[PDB]
C-alpha cells in the first residue's frame, strides 16, 4: 500500500508545514506538523485544558467508535525550545493520504505549552523519528511509520517541502518525477533515535567547497538550519552589515541585503540552498533588520538540517533494516 498527502506552509515565512490527517471513525481531520525529529503522535483534544485551546481543531475520542483508552498510559514531552505537553493515550485508526493504520497510539494532550496554544494552525504533531524516542510510559509506542511499514510497498517515506508553496509527503514509494538527476544515499546512525547523518562539507555562495564532516539530524520539525559556529560565521561574514545580536538571539542582517546561497555536501553530491530561502524577514513589524535562516548550533548541542535545508531537496527517509537518507536536487 501507499499514501500521499499535500503539506502546506502555515504562514508566509514557511515557519512550519501542516498536513491533514484523518483520526477515528467516522474520520476527524486534524492538521498535524510532521516531525522527523520526534516520535510521538499527539493532538489537541476534548481533554485539553479549555484555557489552553485557541482555535485548534480538537480530537474527540468519545465520538470515535474505534477509539480505545490505553489504560494507565501517560506521555510527557519537552522539545528543544522549552515546548512541552502531556496527557493520556488512546489507540485509534489513523489515515494519511489514503494509507490507514489501525491501533495507532494517539496521545491526547491534557496540557500544552503556551507556544502551541498561540499557534492556531497546528492541531498536533506526527512524529517520524525512530520509535525509541517515544515518550509513552510504561509501555513505549510505535510511530505511524513503524506501524505502517509492513503494509508499505517499500519501507520509505519522502519529504518534498515547497518554498512558499505546498509540497508532498509520500509513504511507500519514490516519485521519480519529483526530482532531477540521481538520488544520493548516505548512512544513518540511529544511536540517538534521530535521522542522523554526516554531511561532507559546505560552500558559501560561489566560494570554494570546504570538505569537513558535519554530523547532524534531518528534522522536518525545525524551521531553520543550525550549524557549527565556524560555518555560520563564515556564511554571515559575506553579508554586508550582518551581525550576531544578543537581544534578538541570533544573526540578523539588513533587510536590503541580498543573501548568498549555501551549499552542503551529501557524499560527492551538492545541494544548493538559494539565498532567498535564508531570509526570514523583519525581526519586528516595520524593522529594517531581518532574521537569518542559518544560525549557530553552539547552544543546542546538535546540528539540525531543518526545513531551510530540506526544502531545497527531495529527501528520502529509507526505513529499511539498515536505514539510509537520500537527497536529490529538484
Ligand atoms: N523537531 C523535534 C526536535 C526538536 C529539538 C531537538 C533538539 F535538537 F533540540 F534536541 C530535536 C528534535
Amino acid at each position: 500500500s501507499t499514501g500521499s498527502a499535500t503539506t502546506t506552509p502555515i504562514d508566509s515565512l514557511d515557519d512550519a508545514y501542516i498536513t491533514p490527517v484523518q483520526i477515528g471513525t467516522p474520520a476527524q481531520t486534524l492538521n498535524l506538523d510532521f516531525d522527523t525529529g520526534s516520535s510521538d503522535l499527539w493532538v489537541f483534544s476534548s481533554e485539553t485544558t479549555a484555557s489552553e485551546v485557541d482555535g485548534q481543531t480538537i480530537y474527540t475520542p468519545s465520538k470515535s467508535t474505534t477509539a480505545k483508552l490505553l489504560s494507565g498510559a501517560t506521555w510527557s514531552i519537552s522539545y528543544g525550545d522549552g515546548s512541552s505537553s502531556s496527557g493520556d493515550v488512546y489507540t485509534d485508526t489513523v489515515s494519511v493520504g489514503g494509507l490507514t493504520v489501525t491501533g495507532q497510539a494517539v496521545e491526547s494532550a491534557k496540557k500544552v505549552s503556551s507556544s502551541f496554544t498561540e499557534d492556531s494552525t497546528i492541531d498536533g504533531l506526527l512524529g517520524l523519528a525512530f520509535s525509541t524516542l517515544n515518550t509513552v510510559s510504561p509501555t513505549q509506542q510505535k510511530t505511524f511509520f513503524d506501524n505502517a511499514k509492513a503494509s508499505l510497498d517499500s519501507p520509505v517515506f519522502t519529504a518534498d517541502l515547497g518554498y512558499h508553496a505546498p509540497g508532498t509527503y509520500n509513504f511507500g514509494f519514490i516519485d521519480t518525477t519529483a526530482y532531477t538527476g540521481s538520488i544520493t544515499y548516505t548512512a544513518v546512525s540511529t544511536k540517538q533515535g534521530f535521522w542522523e547523518w554526516t554531511s561532507t562539507g559546505y560552500a558559501v555562495g560561489s566560494g570554494t567547497f570546504k570538505s569537513t564532516s558535519i554530523d547532524g539530524i534531518a528534522d522536518t520539525g525545525t524551521t531553520l538550519l543550525y550549524l557549527p559556529a565556524t560555518v555560520v560565521s563564515a556564511y554571515w561574514a559575506q553579508v554586508s552589515g550582518a551581525k550576531s545580536s544578543s537581544s534578538v538571539g541570533g544573526y540578523v542582517f539588513p533587510c536590503s541585503a541580498t543573501l548568498p546561497s549555501f551549499t552542503f555536501g551529501v557524499g560527492s553530491a551538492r545541494i544548493v540552498i538559494p539565498g532567498d530561502y535564508i531570509d526570514f524577514g523583519p525581526i519586528s513589524t516595520g524593522s529594517s533588520s531581518c532574521f537569518g535562516g542559518i544560525q549557530s548550533s553552539a547552544g543546542i548541542g546538535i546540528n539540525i538540517f531543518g526545513d531551510v535545508a530540506l526544502k531545497a531537496a527531495f529527501v528520502v527517509f529509507n526505513g529499511a533494516t539498515t536505514p539510509t537518507l537520500g537527497f536529490a536536487s529538484k
